[PDB]
């Protein structure tokens, strides 16, 4: 029910090895820890949650982009790359977060359907 | 070799239906076509072309984004969203051209693999 | 030295009347608010800060997309944008961050001039 | 009443020295040539035509950025950037078309005003 997408706007190639973590908004406002992981050879990170799990609620997909950039010694400019949206609130809906970066930039949309 | 994917930033979905024109440049300097189609449901479009057939050369990629949206019933900035580029002149290579649509704007990468 | 500047790709227009918040990173990893306002008629907005004021820091500008797209009527799917950068004193001096938005999508770049 | 502004995703900064080429659709659907130059050091082009030149039709802006990659020693994608679009009268007076440039990407977006 989420999936996250990262490609490289500078190589023109997914971007392998990217950690992801998803937050959801805790009843008392802060940010709890909900699921976390690293896109494949494919750019893709799947298995973050199940339909039961990914329950109603608040999310932030923090794709941390600087680690990405140093580690192919560049020097980028964002800290990480931030989605926050509601989901779920209508019933369940699949989400695909998908990123492209670049070392000054970045762009995210997001893919969602019924199933 | 070459799949094309298109998204639609309004509504968060693929943008099924859109229709895609490949063409050659040709040794009189003009446009040859060289393939089309239409996404899917999934917003992908396969099978435009074979490994025998997509040779080395300067190929545009046109993405029929006014027609797509007018279906819609939305009167867009854009003709069309073009890709130019040249491919496989070191060897064959596998390329994805992505395509970010809203009415206003678009924007596009490319995923280039060497198989 | 910072300045904002909101873009309208539904209806290519600049997001004017857009709220915008910045915080600084404080020592205990905690979001402290440090400048705002709304985006102008040209879709940006001026005078945050000051030379003196900007240090060296981590820092978020959060763009309220969200209230944006209802007050036009049209759906939105995110609460708002975010931008997290380091301000660094050994690259040049004045920094311009854009968004472009759409609904289920934005985009954003930085410009950092002398 | 057209503008061309043009960035630079990898570099954080405005594209600067970029070819920047406007065509008009002519009857027999061909390109003709309309107005060109080279963007400033704000990345910005101005001056390519006037409110008297400038009527309603389908325009194309090619902007050379196979040739600003090189010159910066960057591998890049594409031929050059398209941008095909229809000039309406009823729609708002001024044009300005952006540019955000990467080696295997860009992204453009209109801002139509009055
Ligand atoms: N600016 C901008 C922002 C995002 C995108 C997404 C591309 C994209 C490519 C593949 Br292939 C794919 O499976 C999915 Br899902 C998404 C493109 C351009
Ligand atoms: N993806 C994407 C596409 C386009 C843009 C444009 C940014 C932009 C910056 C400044 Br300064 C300016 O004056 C104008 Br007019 C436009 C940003 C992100």
């Amino acid at each position: 029910p989420l999936m996250v997408k990262v490609l490289d706007a500078v190589r023109g190639s997914p971007a392998i090895n990217v950690a992801v973590h998803v937050f959801r908004k805790a009843a008392d406002d802060t940010w709890e820890p909900f699921a976390s992981g690293k896109t494949s050879e494919s750019g893709e990170l799947h298995g973050l949650t199940t339909e039961e799990e990914f329950v109603e609620g608040i999310y932030k997909v923090e794709i941390d982009t600087k680690s990405y950039w140093k580690a192919l010694g560049i020097s980028p400019f964002h800290e990480h790359a931030e989605v926050v949206f509601t989901a779920n609130d209508s019933g369940p809906r699949r989400y695909t977060i998908a990123a492209l970066l670049s070392p000054y930039s970045y762009s995210t949309t997001a893919v969602v359907t019924n199933p």
